[PDB]
């Protein structure tokens, strides 16, 4: 099985956004699945998916507090942060453009689950 991958990067992994704005992030978070309710906070990680599976093996990753791992390397991230209100559709959405380094839970040898406490800041 490699489901809970596969889910993970739906909910985590946009390759290449172009935009990464408001109206990017009440896209997304739609065509992904995350407004039934509105998610109150979701991270969108860009670039290639080796350097993202390669963060649960000691070349771009360390263990991090108890079950988790913290990337090595940087990543452009887009965080989508809900505004009011509802947790209900219409979901509007604020978009914060960083890059830094990801915390994420690996299971063979697959990230399956990202820490956003390191992006609600
Ligand atoms: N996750
Ligand atoms: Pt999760």
């Amino acid at each position: 099985d490699n489901s809970r991958y596969t889910h993970f990067l739906t909910q985590h992994y946009d390759a290449k956004p172009q935009g990464r704005d408001d109206r990017y992030c009440e896209s997304i978070m739609r065509r992904r699945g995350l407004t039934s309710p509105c998610k109150d906070i979701n991270t969108f990680i860009h670039g290639n998916k080796r350097s993202i599976k390669a963060i649960c093996e000691n070349k771009n990753g360390n263990p991090h507090r108890e079950n988790l791992r913290i990337s090595k390397s940087s990543f452009q991230v887009t965080t989508c942060k809900l505004h009011g209100g509802s947790p209900w559709p219409p979901c509007q959405y604020r978009a914060t453009a960083g890059f830094r380094n990801v915390v994420v839970a690996c299971e063979n040898g697959l990230p399956v689950h990202l820490d956003q406490s390191i992006f609600r800041r």
